[PDB]
């Protein structure tokens, strides 16, 4: 492989304000990043043992080794007693909340731009043979209602696949259940669930069934029902991210390229009912 030459910024204490609580239950703070000198002001997120200590740092050493347009930034991390992870504050909070609270004012545009922009973050990903192995509805943040970007890398490996504890079922490929392979072909199906969610403005999938059954009801060649709002071009795209043979499902290149020739006509393709001073962005913040 080729040299990781990515740096890892370590930041002051003393550089960050306003911290208030976004969620908990290690914890996520929001707060201002004020770099000593620099007249600007970061709006970031922090997050917050031994064990606790090396899975923190693990993440950051992958975040801190990705740079695209739909993929979450890493500022820096802290090193005040717990190892505190410092990124871009996405406003918005994560799509899955955003979709459930914004049902009736989200139209098809939307949704299909949403689909290509995660199929360009994880096609990224898949250039630098990075595995998400947790890409949901709930790890795309929001940045504006026209940039969302992926986060949450700690379960994301390095690679082929990867044999591997705890692990969301329903979101999951079958060969990942069975025998715990990961592949960047299983995280499209995970892209398939992931858009599944979208389409359905937040709904849960497998909704009441335990996961133990989720691999036996796979196997017997059932799959999530198609949304109401989508057109069969569309489950026809997420079916065919939930086929048996990964190497059958598209490839993340082929759903930017599927996607956004629907984005250019969106209402052909998703029915929905009414369809018709010196704060700096991390982004412009190099
Ligand atoms: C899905 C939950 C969520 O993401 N909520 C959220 C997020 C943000 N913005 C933001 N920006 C960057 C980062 Cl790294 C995070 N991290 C994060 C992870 C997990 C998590 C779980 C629960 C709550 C927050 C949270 C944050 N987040 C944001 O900016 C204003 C707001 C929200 N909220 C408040 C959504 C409502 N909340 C879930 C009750």
């Amino acid at each position: 492989e080729a040299p990781n030459q990515a740096l890892l910024r370590i930041l002051k204490e003393t550089e960050f304000k306003k911290i208030k609580v976004l969620g908990s239950g290690g914890t996520v703070y929001k707060g201002l990043w004020i770099p000593e000198g620099e007249k600007v002001k970061i709006p970031v997120a922090i997050k917050e043992s031994p064990k606790a200590n090396k899975e923190i740092l693990d993440e950051a050493y992958v975040m801190a080794s990705v740079d695209n347009p739909h993929v979450c930034r890493l500022l820096g991390i802290c090193l005040t007693s717990t190892v505190q992870l410092i990124t871009q504050l996405m406003p918005f909070g994560c799509l899955l909340d955003y979709v459930r609270e914004h049902k009736d004012n989200i139209g098809s545009q939307y949704l299909l731009n949403w689909c290509v922009q995660i199929a360009k973050g994880m096609n990224y990903l898949e250039d630098r043979r990075l595995v998400h192995r947790d890409l949901a509805a709930r790890n795309v943040l929001v940045k504006t209602p026209q940039h969302v970007k992926i986060t949450d890398f700690g379960l994301a490996k390095l690679l082929e696949y990867h044999a591997e504890g705890k692990v969301p079922i329903k979101w999951m490929a079958l060969e990942s259940i069975l025998h715990r392979i990961y592949t960047h072909q299983s995280d499209v199906w995970s892209y398939g669930v992931t858009v599944w969610e979208l389409m359905t403005f937040g709904s849960k999938p497998y909704d009441g069934i335990p996961a133990s059954e989720i691999s036996s009801i796979l196997e017997k060649g059932e799959r999530l029902p198609q949304p109401p709002i989508c057109t069969i071009d569309v489950y026809m795209i997420m079916v065919k991210c939930w086929m048996i043979d990964a190497d059958s499902r598209p490839k993340f290149r082929e759903l930017i390229i599927e996607f956004s020739k629907m984005a250019r006509d969106p209402q052909r393709y998703l029915v929905i009912q009414g369809d018709e001073d010196d704060v700096v962005d991390a982004d412009e913040y190099l």
